[PDB]
C-alpha cells in the first residue's frame, strides 16, 4: 500500500516510522518547511540556540515511562534540567517594585491548590459524556463560593502560572473534565524537565527519523528520497479507490491513502483543500476544538540585573492587567552568562504581540522590568526574539487546548478518518492533547488504525 | 400565607405584587439598602441625575409588547429616546489618531453581522439537550473558517460592541445556543429607548410598589411596615414546616415561606447563610451560571471636544487591548449641555478599575482621550463617577449572563425552590435573564409558581 503522510513534525515521523515496522514502506512524507520537527525547534538568538517551540518533556518520574524521556535523556544524551517550582512564594513581584513577603504568597498559592485538587474530586465523578462539564473557573467559582474567580494581582498571576502557564487560555474556557488532573501528569508523572541542547529537543525528532529513512554516511543527513521537503500540501482528493495529493509547486501523487498531520491550527486554516468537502460533522469538529498560542519572548542584556541562585530560576509579575509579562524565567543553569530573560505571554496577549514590531514589546517588557527591579540600573535588551507561531500559516498557533463545549463524541469526530484520509498530531491525542509524547504516541495511534484497515482489511472506525 | 420577601429590587417588588394579587398580603419585604429598586437606579452627577444600573428598555416595536415599555412610555411618560446605531462606522476612533475610514469600517461591521446571522440559522439547529451548544467565538470560527475570532483592533472593537456591551462577558464564554438569537429582541423587537428622567427609571418599580404598599397621602413616600429598608439578610433557616430569616442586625422573623430575590452574585457569595444547606444540585447550578459585571463611567469635563451631531451618540476606541475603555456615548439629546462623556467597560477591565483610585482611573482614561482627538486641547475631566457593583455585597456585579457549558434544564434549576425556599429575580427568567423586563416576569412567574404549592398545593 502506498501511503502519503502530509508533515514532518513529531506525529507524522512517528507515524511512518509506525507504518514502516508493519512493512509499509511505500512511504512518501511531504514537509512544507525545508526541515522536519514541526513545532519542536531551536533556533539561534544572540549567539544560542534557544527552543521556539517545545522545550519541556513534561511528565517524569511517575508510575509509568514518558515514552519521549528515555529518547531524551538516555538514547540521546540531550541536556536538561528538571525544573523546580517550589520558591515561587520567594519570587512575585509587585507590580511597583519588589516582591511580596513569602508567607503571604505561599498561602494563596496554597489554597488555589486547594480548590485544583477539590476540582480533580469532582471531575472524576462527571459523565464520561462529557455532558456535565464546566470550566476550571465554574469549578473555581463553587469552591471559592465567589462570583469570580482568582480577581486580585497576586492570586491571578499565581492561576496564569497554574493554568494559562500550561494550556495557553484561561481556565475559563479550558474543560475541567479534560484537564483536571492531566493525563500527562498523572500518568507519566509530575515533573518536567527543560531541554537546553544546542541540538536542540529536535533531535528527539530526528533521531525517529533515522531509523526508517536512508542518512548520509558522513553528514548524517537524511537523504531517503522517500522525505520531500518543501512540499506544501494544498489539496488532498479522496475516492472509494484512493487518493490524489498537489503540492503548492504543481507536483501531483497518488497513494492507498494520506494521513495528515497538519496541526489543528492548519486544518482551521484551510490551507489544504479537500475535495470532496470534508463532512459537515467533521467540519463542526475542527473548528470548536481550541488552537492555542503561547509566545516565548527572549530577551538579552548587556548586563544581569536580576537574581540568581536557588529557587530563583522562575518568577511572576503580578500586574493588575491579567496576563501581562507575568512569568519569567531566568538561565543560570541553561545558558550561563548569556543575560538572557524569557517572558512568556499566551492567547490575547500573543496576538497582540504578533501584530506589532518587537522594538514596541522590548519597550513594554523594558517598563515592566524597570517597574520590577527599582534599585537597579537596568539596561535596554540589546535583542529581542518574538516567536510568531500564530501568523505562521504551517502552524497557526502553538497547541490545542480541549475548551468547554467539546464533548467526548465531538473530540473523537475531530480525530476520526475520512475515506482513505487519516488524521494524526498532538490534537488527535486521547488522553494527550497538547504535548510532544501526545504527537508522539498519536502518529503510533493513526498508523495503526490504517494497518488494520490495509492489513486486516478492518475499515470500520468507531 | 406569611411570606418574607428577600431583596426589594424589580422582581422581589413584582413579586409581592403578585402574591398581593392572589390575596396573599400578609407579605415582609426585607430590603438591605435604604431604598427600593436594587439594580435599577440613580445618581445625581455633574448636578444631573444619571443611572448607575440599568438605563434602557430593551426590545421594542416588535411582535410582542415589552411589558416594561408601556410602563414607561405610557403610564409613567419618562423621558426617552430611541437608541440609532446606525453611524457606528463613522465613529471608530483608530487607537493613536482620527477616526477610521467608514467605508473600510462599515463593511468590517457588515461581515461581523453577516456571521452573526449564520450563527443564528446554526443555533436554530442544535438540540434541546445542549449537547451540540458552543462558544459564541466557536461559531465565528466555523463560520469564518480561521483558528481566531475577530482579532484585529477594530474587529475586536466591533466584536466587544456587539457582544460584551451587550452581554459584558466576552463571545468566547457566551453560550451560542441561548443567546443568538436573543428572545428579547425576537419577541419584543430591536428597538432599544434610553431613559434620561430625572426621576429615574427605578420609578417604574416605585410605581409598581405604589400599586399595592402604603404610601403617605402627601409625601407619596411608601409607609406600609410591609416594607422594611436596612435589613441585610444574613441567615435563611428552612424546614419542612416553615423558615426563619436573620437579618444581619439581629432581628429574626418567621414565615411559612421566603423568597428570594437578591442577585445569582450575591447568591454564589455566601453573604446568606442557608441552614440546612442548599443541596448539590442547586449549588452546582449556582456557581455554573455567570454573575456578569458592567461599569459606567461617567465624566464631566470643562467644555466639549468631542463632535456632536447626526451618528454621533455612540463611538468606539479600537485600542490594541480588547475591550479597553472601548465604547462610549456622548449625551447631546439627554443632557443638552452637560459635557457629559459615558465609557463603558465590563468583565476583566470592570474589576481591575473596581479595584483602583478614581483619580487612577480618570488618568487612564484621559490618555486615552488625548489620543483620540489629538487635535484637541482636550481639558482633563472635573469629575467622574465610577460604580462599583462588583465590589457592593449586595450585588457583586451587574447581571447574570448564559455560559456555554449550561443547558436549558441546568438553568432552569436556578429558578427551582428547595423545600420552601423559593427563588426570583433575573437569573431565573425563562427567557429573558440580564434585562429588566427579565426580572420584571421573573417576580409574576416565581410568585405564580409559590401560590399554586401554597394555595392548590400543587407543586
Ligand atoms: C505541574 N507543574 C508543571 C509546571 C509546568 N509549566 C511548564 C510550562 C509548559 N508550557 C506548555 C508547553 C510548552 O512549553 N511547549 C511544549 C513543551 O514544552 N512540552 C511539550 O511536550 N509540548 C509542548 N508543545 C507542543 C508540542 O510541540 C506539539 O504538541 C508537537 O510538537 C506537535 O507535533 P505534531 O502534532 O506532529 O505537529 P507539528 O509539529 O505541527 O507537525 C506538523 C508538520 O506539518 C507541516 N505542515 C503543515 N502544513 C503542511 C505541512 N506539511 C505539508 N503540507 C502542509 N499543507 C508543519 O511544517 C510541521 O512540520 C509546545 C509547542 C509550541 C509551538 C510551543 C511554543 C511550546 C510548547
Ligand atoms: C439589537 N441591538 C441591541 C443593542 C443594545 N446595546 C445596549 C447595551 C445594553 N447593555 C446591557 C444592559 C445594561 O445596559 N443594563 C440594563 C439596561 O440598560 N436594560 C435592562 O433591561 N437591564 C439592564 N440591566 C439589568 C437589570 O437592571 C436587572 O436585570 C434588574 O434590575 C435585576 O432586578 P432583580 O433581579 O430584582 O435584582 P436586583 O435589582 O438586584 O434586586 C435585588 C435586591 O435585593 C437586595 N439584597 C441583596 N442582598 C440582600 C438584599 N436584601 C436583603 N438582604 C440581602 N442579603 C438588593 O439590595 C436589591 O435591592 C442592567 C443592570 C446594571 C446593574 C447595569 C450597570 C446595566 C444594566
Ligand atoms: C537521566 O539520565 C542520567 C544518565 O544516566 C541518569 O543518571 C544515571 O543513573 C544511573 C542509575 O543509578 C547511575 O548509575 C548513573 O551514575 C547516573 N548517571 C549520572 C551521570 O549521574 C538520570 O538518573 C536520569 N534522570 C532521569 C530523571 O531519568
Ligand atoms: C411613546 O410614547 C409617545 C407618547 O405618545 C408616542 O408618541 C404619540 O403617539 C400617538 C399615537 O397616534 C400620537 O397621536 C401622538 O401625537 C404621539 N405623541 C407625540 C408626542 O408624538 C410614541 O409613538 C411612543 N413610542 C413607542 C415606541 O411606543
Amino acid at each position: 500500500p502506498r501511503v502519503i503522510v502530509v508533515g514532518a513534525g513529531m506525529s507524522g515521523i512517528s507515524a511512518a516510522k509506525r507504518l514502516s515496522e508493519a512493512g509499509i514502506t511505500d512511504l512518501l512524507i511531504l514537509e512544507a518547511t525545508d526541515h522536519i520537527g514541526g513545532r519542536m525547534h531551536k533556533t539561534n538568538f544572540a549567539g544560542i540556540n534557544v527552543e521556539l517551540g517545545a522545550n519541556w518533556v513534561e511528565g517524569v518520574n511517575g508510575g509509568k515511562m514518558n515514552p519521549i524521556w528515555p529518547i531524551v535523556n538516555s538514547t540521546l544524551k540531550l541536556r536538561n534540567f528538571r525544573s523546580d517550582f517550589d520558591y515561587l512564594a520567594q519570587n512575585v513581584y509587585k507590580e511597583d517594585g519588589g516582591v511580596y513577603d513569602e508567607d503571604y504568597v505561599q498561602k494563596r498559592i496554597e489554597l488555589a491548590d486547594s480548590v485544583e485538587e477539590m476540582g480533580e474530586k469532582l471531575s472524576a465523578t462527571l459523565h464520561a459524556s462529557g455532558r456535565d462539564d464546566m470550566s476550571i473557573l465554574a469549578m473555581q467559582r463553587l469552591n471559592e463560593h465567589q462570583p469570580n474567580g482568582p480577581a486580585t494581582p497576586v492570586d491571578m498571576v499565581v492561576d496564569y502560572y497554574k493554568f494559562d502557564y500550561e494550556f495557553a487560555e484561561p481556565p475559563r474556557v479550558t474543560s475541567l473534565q479534560n484537564t483536571v488532573p492531566l493525563a500527562t501528569f498523572s500518568d507519566f508523572g509530575d515533573d518536567v524537565y527543560f531541554v537546553a541542547d544546542q541540538r536542540g529537543y529536535e533531535a528527539v525528532v530526528y533521531y525517529l527519523a533515522g531509523q526508517y529513512l536512508k542518512t548520509d554516511d558522513k553528514s548524517g543527513k537524511i537523504v531517503d528520497p522517500r522525505l520531500q521537503l518543501n512540499k506544501v500540501v494544498r489539496e488532498i482528493k479522496y475516492s472509494p479507490g484512493g487518493v490524489t495529493v498537489k503540492t503548492e509547486d504543481n507536483s501531483v501523487y497518488s497513494a492507498d491513502y494520506v494521513m495528515v498531520s497538519a496541526s489543528l491550527g492548519v486544518l482551521q486554516s484551510d490551507l489544504i483543500q479537500f475535495k470532496p468537502k470534508l463532512p459537515t460533522w467533521k467540519v463542526r469538529a475542527i473548528y470548536q476544538f481550541d488552537m492555542a498560542v503561547y509566545t516565548k519572548i527572549f530577551l538579552k542584556f548587556p548586563r544581569k540585573f536580576w537574581p540568581e541562585g536557588k529557587g530563583r530560576e522562575f518568577f511572576l509579575y503580578a500586574s493588575s492587567r491579567r496576563g501581562y509579562y507575568g512569568v519569567w524565567q531566568e538561565f543560570e543553569k541553561q545558558y550561563p552568562d548569556a543575560n538572557v530573560l524569557l517572558v512568556t505571554v499566551t492567547d490575547e496577549e500573543s496576538r497582540r504581540i504578533e501584530q506589532q514590531s518587537d522594538e514596541q514589546t522590548k519597550a513594554e517588557i523594558m517598563q515592566v522590568l524597570r517597574k520590577m527591579f527599582p534599585g537597579k540600573d537596568v539596561p535596554d535588551a540589546t535583542d529581542i526574539l518574538v516567536p510568531r507561531w500564530w501568523s505562521d500559516r504551517f502552524y497557526k498557533g502553538t497547541f490545542s487546548n480541549w475548551p468547554v463545549g467539546v464533548n467526548r463524541y465531538e473530540y473523537d469526530q475531530l480525530r476520526a478518518p475520512v475515506g482513505r484520509v487519516y488524521f494524526t498530531g498532538e490534537h488527535t491525542s486521547e488522553h494527550y492533547n497538547g504535548y510532544v509524547h501526545g504527537a508522539y504516541l498519536s502518529g503510533i495511534d493513526s498508523a495503526e488504525i490504517l494497518i488494520n484497515c490495509a492489513q486486516k482489511k478492518m475499515c470500520k472506525y468507531h
